[PDB]
């Protein structure tokens, strides 16, 4: 695997979005990964509807603004046979009745792959697949008010993950102990962190659980 990967450099990643006051992180992490795989497949980068997932993927186990899972979202897209564009079904930060329209479907997937729960397995996936949906422990004020640099929270849990985000690459901080990081796309707007991104400690014992719930859709 390469020592450094950053899929934003190759056009795989839409601009940072903002979930607002809705527990819909799972939907944004899911659209992020599917946007990456659809771009690899077609060469077209098209923003996808988190609202479609919020309103319609209840049968697969998601709960709208009361949470969900990226794998459930990938299953909905497979079950449903498509997912609408962001443009045609824009984000509302509240759940309403399902309004999926196949006429505006711009994506599909055939399932998903759950990655083994090891950071080096996550590294290979990021290097060979593209952006990867992951779960992290985001429940600390150090993370809420994160500004820049490599985030490391000694109290972070590797099993109490609560926030779905997107790993778009990894790297190392030039000038050899605790220098590696994951490049993570968050869904809290472009003002949060580093243009919406956070560098999360890598190879420091699965910090904040980043490798415990990693997955991507198959297209
Ligand atoms: C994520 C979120 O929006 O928090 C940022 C404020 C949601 O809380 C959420 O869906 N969390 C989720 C696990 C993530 C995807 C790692 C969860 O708790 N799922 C179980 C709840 C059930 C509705 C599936």
């Amino acid at each position: 695997a390469p020592r450094s990967v950053d899929w934003r450099e190759k056009g795989y990643v839409t601009p940072v979005k903002n979930q607002g006051q809705c527990g819909s992180c799972w939907a944004f992490s899911a659209t992020g990964a599917l946007e990456g795989q659809m771009f690899r497949k077609t060469g077209r980068l098209i923003s996808l509807s988190e609202q479609n997932l919020v309103d319609c993927s209840g049968p697969q186990g998601n709960e709208g603004c009361n949470g969900g899972l990226m794998d459930y979202a990938f299953q909905y897209v497979q079950d449903n046979g498509g997912l609408d564009s962001e443009e045609s079904y824009p984000y509302e930060a509240t759940e309403e009745s399902c309004k999926y329209n196949p006429k505006y479907s711009v994506a599909n997937d055939t399932g998903f792959v759950d990655i083994p729960k090891q950071e080096k397995a996550l590294m290979k996936a990021v290097a060979t697949v593209g952006p990867i949906s992951v779960a992290i422990d985001a429940g600390h004020e150090s993370f809420l008010f994160y500004k820049e640099g490599i985030y490391f929270e000694p109290d972070c849990s590797s099993e109490d993950m609560d926030h779905g985000v997107l790993v778009v690459g990894y790297g190392f901080e030039s000038t050899s102990d605790n220098n590696k990081y994951w490049l993570v796309k968050n869904s809290w707007g472009e003002e949060w962190g580093m243009g919406g991104y956070v560098k999360m400690a890598k190879d420091r014992r699965n910090h904040c659980g980043i490798a415990s719930a990693a997955s991507y859709p198959t297209v």
